């Protein structure tokens, strides 16, 4: 019984110390196809499943533009995962959150490891990990790589919510009457096309602007948008994502 299952997060937030913590010495060194950008996977097992990890190059955000982010979107979205792992740093989780945003809005499913959490509790933060699950809709689970808390429960939660395949997640961050009326449009558009991408994820990029997607959308017969549109629905889209995360943070953190 295999899982395959990909850590995301941004860089320098404790991926690789909690990659190594995992999976030990049964790591591999090889290169993702078509650049020299090394691919780091490794292997543990867990009551008789055996978990097939592979760390993704860091991202601040899941643009398209540098090669780091073109290798983790694509894995993330066109790749064979069971389901990811995103890594937040616990001290300071604003860029995590919005990072996790943008992998909900994909439709994949994910746990939150929140690690670090040894100097959120050093520097007297106070983190109620049932108010993540609650407004995040997945699993949460504090972990450290300096303590070694939540290692052998983050490996129970990759076996069981690979498992737990009866309910799922959905989440759907409202973007306003302007914006949602033109994702409708597009969705509408798009509804007897094969897109292998949810289709709100697809609106949401193109009207965007993202260099995959919009390109890919106006390819399909889509309106092309102006340098102002485009900048306008980035803008409205990301600001409505802000106020999530600091709603979250808020709700969650003390
Ligand atoms: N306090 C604390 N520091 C950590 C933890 N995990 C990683 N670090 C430190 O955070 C820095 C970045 O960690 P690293 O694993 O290289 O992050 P990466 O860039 O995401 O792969 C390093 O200085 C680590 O020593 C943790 O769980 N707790």
């Amino acid at each position: 019984h295999m899982v395959k299952v990909a850590l995301a997060g941004c860089p320098n937030v404790g991926k690789t110390s909690l990659f190594n913590a995992l999976t030990g010495t049964k790591q591999y060194v090889a290169n993702w196809p078509g650049v020299t950008v090394e691919k780091k996977e490794g292997v543990f097992t867990y009551k008789g499943y055996t978990i097939n990890l592979i760390d993704l190059p860091g991202t601040y955000s899941l643009g398209y533009s540098s090669i780091d982010e073109k290798i983790a979107r694509d894995y993330l979205l066109k790749g064979d995962a069971d389901l990811v792992i995103l890594v937040a740093d616990s001290v300071n989780p604003e860029q995590s959150l919005y990072l996790l945003l943008e992998i909900l809005e994909m439709e994949k499913k994910v746990i939150l490891a929140m690690t670090a959490i040894d100097e959120a509790k050093k520097t007297g933060m106070k983190i109620d990990r049932y108010e993540l699950q609650k407004h995040l809709g997945i699993p949460v689970v504090f972990t450290s790589s300096v303590t070694g808390e939540g290692l052998e429960e983050l490996k129970e939660k990759i076996v069981e919510y690979a498992q737990k395949n009866t309910i799922l997640h959905r989440m759907i961050l409202d973007y306003g009457e302007k914006v949602e009326s033109e994702i409708k449009k597009v969705e509408n558009f798009l509804r007897d096309k094969k897109l292998r991408i949810n289709p709100r994820y697809f609106a949401l990029k193109y009207l965007s602007g993202d260099p995959e997607f919009y390109s890919e959308g106006v390819k399909l017969g889509l309106p092309e948008l102006s340098e102002e549109e485009r900048i306008g629905y980035r803008l409205l889209i990301a600001k409505r994502k802000r106020e999530y995360v600091e709603n979250v943070v808020k709700e969650a953190f003390a």
